[PDB]
């Protein structure tokens, strides 16, 4: 009789890479790179505030078109590419840092304060910002002007007796001409100094014209300061002051701003990237560099294929007809032929493979408030450094992704081939003296074995001592 | 007779991770992460200067409480969290960069210079800083004031004829009111310009009040400049100048500032982290991100366990009673039973393992003057970038730490199992025709072997040709 | 008869490292680190502009010695260490960022514009810059001075109607004394404001002396601005303005500036580093950190050696006399002795090795406009961060380089040893019942085999069934 061992095969397998062969065919594989976003942003679990025609700093400052964004909270704020301001010409030095400061807070919560003013007009206004069909300037700021042709030195103090750091927004007027500096503040000049016990800032208005924006040559410049609990805010001004009306609370938490043109719909996802959510499963993605939340690592690879199967088609060609397992038996006897899979080695191969997959898939990390990655301006050294570090990070993670897959696939191939050899060796021991290894993965059995002993051999209940004499008479002619 | 091969076992082993199994039990393991500091900082080999109630910049500037820190040197300066200033209100633009500049120098060495002054008071003083029970301002600065109701334009030059870069510290007075600007400098204003052949700086005093600190509304602002050898320092001032009295030497070397609350005691260590020294041995640590000197890499893992043993409990269950080696023999003869370890395979397994440990343990790198990692203020973009790069570095090193251990443990397991198989195969050859492999790691010997031939087999001096006929008559009945 | 298997050997092999043994000897190896530059820079394929005695910013500004650099283009600009300026004392705030801005553009293309000036002298000049044996100042700038003892407020506009971002260079005069501020601009002071619809800048001249450079106490300060298409440039000035004469085009592409003292010759190379080109082949280099173009990664290792051979000198000592392959046969018969290599296993070992080499060698990445890595000044926090990230990048790539080689060499050794064992096992099957394994890698053949059957065994055409009876009579005496 003849008892053969072998393994299954697939008529059409797939291609994976390995550290030693570069291109090999395997029976089964799984992709590790998510290369497709939905095209829509999910509104759960993260809270998303959709800034339609409003940058975050316009909502912060107050703008007639952004009146719908007051005391809002978000985990993620979405800034649209179409946003434009619709108010008095605005200029913020280092606004990029202001934008970060109020992005990470997750909030536009604002509390008005009783700043005691006296001999100034406490309601300066402009036709630039139309609200309610009239002139209204910005909503969180107070443009002070002379009152009765005079502007007394304003020395006001607002102590911080609460447990919050307070963010104050204030600015300076740059009227554009001598004519207006006199008309508006009744002075040839002016100075603004703002201080705390920790730091001080000061500005000087700069008189001269600028290209007209919304028909206005003049501009407002915005500055900010933070008052720690126990400290006080002291404002010392002789003119051109656009006063705060109160403060914003500073918070620290899991929030940021993403710039993106995509609809926000009804879905659930833990990973958000500009052009929609990404399934939070495969360990790598190549959709974007900008992410929020729990996401796959970004790599430059287009694909990574991880074998879950075994090499396709000593042991003879894989059996395309094996369907009940991965490794198994085939036999010929005086009673004909048949096959059966070996479930013990099949299961071992499967669990070792699923173990490896479970260790990688679904394991992602959560990140917030990452540095800016894309730019619309040429800035110089800081920007060069930001680009540099981002590129460095990506090459290293791409490197790790490739090496890991190459090692995992090499392991997988060797992992399944050793199961085949263990099955072979085990069978040989059951038949220690009653069979010969024909060199092709089949054993020649020297007793006239029936189907029942084949079954016994397959389940390791075969007794080599009851066929010992028959086999010796057949093989050595004893 | 029967001769069995096997390996030792441990009644209670430990758990390690591998790249293929995640959780397995082994006989021996070693931790790779130092997760415990001493709680005390060592004063050797590194020289540590303990800044009690003094930040480095107060020692630099001069402060009655910091008089004990003059011309000091350090490899590491320790700044205490309780430090506070005890002098005239002080404000340094970009002090964080000044702090780095004089941190890396390792020194407060100072040399006074003969700046030729004329029609000014060359000893301005303040009640804010009490030294010797009187008014003394700061010790390295010279507050110049009017003399005889006049302040002539001070145009002084101090050439650099030495080989050192010279650091000059100087500042500008901001008196707080018009009243004092006249009283103190006899002028309505003032200007300060400082220049070299390489760069120029200028400031303008800003008059107005500030919250009173130590009962003083006025403040001093500090600026610095570096003069290269061959260049000169030119000071051009009309008032409000707080003049340098000389210069500090700039050096470059292996030094920094650490912020920490911990006692400095008597011990020796090459790795210093805020809360005490760390043994410089295990390749990774999870104590802190802030380190100085030769330290283990920081990882986010709590533990990493490296197998030094073999899988615990074909070859039958490991022998808990084996005590003289790792691999060995067990036998039964007509003369009874016994055991002996195989020292050749035992030693091979041990040396391969110790080789791997020696390659990793004790191999650390020395670092100095690293970027700041912790912050007490919200700064904007530079800070965001500093946090970003630190987090990136850590995830990558944590990744490498996990992968390395997973590979090392998988290797170790396969490494020791192959020794067992080599021993088995070798024994089989000694007994090539006189024995059968019973499939359980034991050989059936077909000659009536005594204890002396067992010893011969164990030491590879067995002659298969002298038992050949006895064995053939027993196994094939020839 | 006796048929032995073995492998070749080398009288003098080389040393490689492996993950398990640290130091082993192999027959063949290949270096992975290029540790030697040419000492000369190639002028192809990259276009190189050699700035002899000119920094890029001098060529940009215009300097009598840099008249040969107008409207030039480059992929790489080389700045020489000997460059010095030869013109009016020059000072550029944040010139390092200006230098980056015009470095990445790859060009000095300049177009003059018709700025409509009126009551000013439109040709201010200085003896500091001698061109054509006369006083000529800088070539791209226009020093405006009073004309007829007056300097009317200059409010000029230059709209951007093209598709290019335009770079304008302009500056402010700091005359050094009151005497000159009156002589030159007929005013006690002056102000300059420059603006667009996106941003604004302003400066105030600072009067006072500075160390004389080229006998001049006065200095020029340079500022720049970028005008986007559709915007306009508005210049508002009352004096001290050094006006632009036109604009430079801003481009974005594969270009940078390298600082290096090396001749540029005639060769071809894709990798440029300060001290000459580097062959673009080995995956790692340790020549420099500063690179341009397609280069090997920088590592701190001095050497990395990758085995291409097999372990040198069960299977007996390698055969130094094997010359026709790597694995082979040796035999003794009644007809004498001989040898032949096995080309099937030899070729398999070779292709697997060349596959691995092809996967690594020649695979490099192309980079442009990297951050500065070397410094000649102490700057504070930005510089500290730049150094920090560069060091981090290098340690991680050095780590990867070492681990990769250690794994590749371990693989290679196991890779070639398994071919030897496969050959052994295959031979045993051809001789399944007609031979014994003597335990030293040789088979004892029990039929009186001639040279012709040895050849048959070597080519797998041996019939074990025709010698079966002879062998059984000899080995079991049947
Ligand atoms: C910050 O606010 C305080 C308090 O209002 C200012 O102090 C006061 O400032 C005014 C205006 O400079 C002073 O009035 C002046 O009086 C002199 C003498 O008669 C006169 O010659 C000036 O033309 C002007 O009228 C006033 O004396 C002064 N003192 C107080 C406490 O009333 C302070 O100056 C402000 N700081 C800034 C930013 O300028
Ligand atoms: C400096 O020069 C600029 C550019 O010429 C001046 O800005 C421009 O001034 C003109 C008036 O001379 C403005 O035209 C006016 O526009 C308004 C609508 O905004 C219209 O109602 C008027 O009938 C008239 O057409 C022009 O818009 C304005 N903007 C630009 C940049 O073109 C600027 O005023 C000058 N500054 C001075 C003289 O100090
Ligand atoms: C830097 O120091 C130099 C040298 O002391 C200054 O030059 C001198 O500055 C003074 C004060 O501005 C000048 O005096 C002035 O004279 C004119 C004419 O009589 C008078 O109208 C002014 O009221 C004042 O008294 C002096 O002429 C001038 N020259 C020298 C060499 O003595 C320089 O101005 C200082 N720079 C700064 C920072 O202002
Ligand atoms: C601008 O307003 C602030 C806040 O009111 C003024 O600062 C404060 O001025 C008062 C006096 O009006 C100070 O009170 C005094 O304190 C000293 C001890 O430091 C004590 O000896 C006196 O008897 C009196 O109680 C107060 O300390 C001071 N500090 C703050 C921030 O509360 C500031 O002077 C005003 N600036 C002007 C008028 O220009
Ligand atoms: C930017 O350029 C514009 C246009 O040239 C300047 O506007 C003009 O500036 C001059 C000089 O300040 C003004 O002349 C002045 O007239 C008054 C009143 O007679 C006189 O008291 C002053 O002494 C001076 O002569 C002129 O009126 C003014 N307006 C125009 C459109 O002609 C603008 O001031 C410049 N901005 C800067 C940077 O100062
Ligand atoms: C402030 O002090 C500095 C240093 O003394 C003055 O700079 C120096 O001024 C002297 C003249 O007092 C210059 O000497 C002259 O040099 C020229 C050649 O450059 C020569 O032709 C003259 O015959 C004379 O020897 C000296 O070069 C100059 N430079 C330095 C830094 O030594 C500066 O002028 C003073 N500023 C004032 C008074 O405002
Ligand atoms: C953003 O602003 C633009 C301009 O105001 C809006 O476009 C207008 O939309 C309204 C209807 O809401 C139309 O009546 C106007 O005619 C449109 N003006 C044009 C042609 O620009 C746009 O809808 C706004 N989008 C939001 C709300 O984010
Ligand atoms: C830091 O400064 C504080 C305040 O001066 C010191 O605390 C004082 O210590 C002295 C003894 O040295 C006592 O007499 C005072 O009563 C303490 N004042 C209080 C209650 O704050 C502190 O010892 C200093 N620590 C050092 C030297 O670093
Ligand atoms: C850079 O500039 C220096 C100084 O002008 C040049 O050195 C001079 O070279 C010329 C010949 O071209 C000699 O006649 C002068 O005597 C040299 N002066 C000295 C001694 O410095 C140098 O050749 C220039 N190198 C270039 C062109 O990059
Ligand atoms: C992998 O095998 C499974 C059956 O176990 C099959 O459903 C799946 O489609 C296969 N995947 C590929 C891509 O071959
Ligand atoms: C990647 O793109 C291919 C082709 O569109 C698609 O079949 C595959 O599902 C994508 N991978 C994922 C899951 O993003
Ligand atoms: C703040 O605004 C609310 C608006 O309803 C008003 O009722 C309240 O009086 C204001 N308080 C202050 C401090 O101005
Ligand atoms: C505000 O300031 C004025 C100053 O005259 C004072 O009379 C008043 O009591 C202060 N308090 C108020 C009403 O806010
Ligand atoms: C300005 O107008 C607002 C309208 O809400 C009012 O509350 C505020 O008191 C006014 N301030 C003054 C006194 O001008
Ligand atoms: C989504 O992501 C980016 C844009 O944010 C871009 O590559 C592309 O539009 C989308 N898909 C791919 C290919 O990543
Ligand atoms: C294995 O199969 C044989 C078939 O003859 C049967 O006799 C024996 O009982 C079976 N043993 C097991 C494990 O069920
Ligand atoms: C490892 O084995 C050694 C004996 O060789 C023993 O002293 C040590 O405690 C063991 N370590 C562990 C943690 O099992
Ligand atoms: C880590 O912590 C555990 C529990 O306190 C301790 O047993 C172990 O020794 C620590 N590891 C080291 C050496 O830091
Ligand atoms: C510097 O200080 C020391 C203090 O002992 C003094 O002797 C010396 O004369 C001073 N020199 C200068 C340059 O002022
Ligand atoms: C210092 O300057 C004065 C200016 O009058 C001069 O007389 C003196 O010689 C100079 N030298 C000294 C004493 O430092
Ligand atoms: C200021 O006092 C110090 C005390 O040591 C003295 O050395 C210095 O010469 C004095 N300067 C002048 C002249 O005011
Ligand atoms: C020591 O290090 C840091 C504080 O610097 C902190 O995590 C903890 O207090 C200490 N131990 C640990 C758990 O790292
Ligand atoms: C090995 O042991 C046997 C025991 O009979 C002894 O005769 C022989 O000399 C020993 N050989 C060695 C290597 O000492
Ligand atoms: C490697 O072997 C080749 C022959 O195949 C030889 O030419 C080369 O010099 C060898 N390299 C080394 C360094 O041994
Ligand atoms: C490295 O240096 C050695 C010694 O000069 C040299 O033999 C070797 O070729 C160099 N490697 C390369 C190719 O740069
Ligand atoms: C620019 O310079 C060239 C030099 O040949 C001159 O012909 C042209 O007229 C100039 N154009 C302007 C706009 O000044
Ligand atoms: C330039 O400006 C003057 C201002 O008087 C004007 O007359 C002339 O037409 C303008 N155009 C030219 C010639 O550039
Ligand atoms: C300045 O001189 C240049 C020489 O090319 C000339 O083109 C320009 O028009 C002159 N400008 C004036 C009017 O001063
Ligand atoms: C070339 O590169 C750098 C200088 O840029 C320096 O290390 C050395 O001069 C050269 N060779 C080496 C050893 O890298
Ligand atoms: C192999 O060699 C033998 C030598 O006897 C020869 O008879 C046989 O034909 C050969 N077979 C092949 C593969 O050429």
């Amino acid at each position: 009789a003849t008892l053969c061992l072998g393994h299954h095969a697939v008529p059409n397998g797939t291609i994976v890479k390995t550290i030693t062969n570069d291109r090999i065919e395997v029976t089964n594989a799984t992709e590790l790179v998510q290369n497709s976003s939905i095209g829509e942003i999910c509104d759960s679990p993260h809270q998303i505030l959709d800034g339609e025609n409003c940058t975050l700093i316009d909502a912060l400052l107050g703008d007639p078109q952004c009146d719908g964004f007051q005391n809002k909270k978000w985990d993620l704020f979405v800034e649209r590419s179409k946003a434009y301001s619709n108010c008095y010409p605005y200029d913020v030095p280092d606004y990029a840092s202001l934008r970060s400061l109020v992005a990470s807070s997750g909030t536009l919560e604002f509390k008005n304060e009783s700043f005691n003013w006296t001999g100034v007009t406490q309601n300066g206004t402009s036709s630039a910002c139309i609200r309610g069909s009239s002139s209204s300037f910005f909503s969180r700021l107070n443009w002070l002007t002379h009152l009765n042709y005079t502007y007394p030195a304003l020395n006001v103090t607002m102590p911080n007796k609460e447990q919050f750091d307070k963010l104050y927004i204030w600015g300076v007027h740059h009227p554009g001409t001598d004519k207006d500096q006199i008309f508006l503040y009744a002075q040839s000049s002016g100075r603004i100094t703002v201080s705390t016990k920790r730091s001080q800032q000061a500005v000087i208005p700069n008189i001269g014209s600028r290209p007209r924006i919304r028909d206005i040559p003049s501009r407002i410049s915005i500055y900010w300061t933070i008052v720690k609990p126990g400290d006080i805010l002291l404002i010392n001004s002789t003119g051109n002051l656009i006063a705060p009306r109160g403060y914003f609370k500073i918070r620290s938490g899991k929030s940021s701003i993403m710039r993106s043109d995509a609809p926000i719909g009804k879905c659930k996802s833990e990973c958000i990237t500009p052009n929609g959510s990404i399934p939070n499963d495969k360990p790598f993605q190549n959709v974007n560099r900008i992410t929020y939340g729990a996401c796959p690592r970004y790599v430059k690879h287009s694909t990574l294929k991880l074998a879950t199967g075994m090499r396709n088609v000593f042991i003879e060609n894989g059996w395309e007809g094996m369907v009940d397992g991965w490794y198994g038996f085939r036999h010929q006897n005086s009673e004909g032929r048949g096959q059966a899979a070996d479930l013990k080695s099949t299961q071992a191969a499967i669990d070792q493979i699923n173990g490896k997959l479970n260790r990688l898939i679904g394991k992602t990390n959560e990140k917030f408030h990452q540095i800016e990655k894309e730019f619309s301006e040429v800035e110089g050294r800081v920007q060069d450094l930001e680009k540099y570090v981002e590129d460095t990070k990506i090459d290293l993670w791409s490197y790790n992704a490739e090496l890991l897959v190459a090692l995992e696939n090499q392991h997988t191939i060797d992992l399944t081939d050793s199961e085949m050899n263990k099955l072979f060796e085990k069978t040989k021991k059951q038949l220690r003296e009653n069979a010969e290894d024909m060199g092709n993965g089949c054993f020649k059995i020297y007793h006239k074995c029936d189907n029942a002993c084949i079954e016994s051999i397959r389940n390791e209940t075969y007794d080599h001592n009851v066929y010992r004499d028959e086999a010796l008479n057949n093989r050595f002619q004893i």
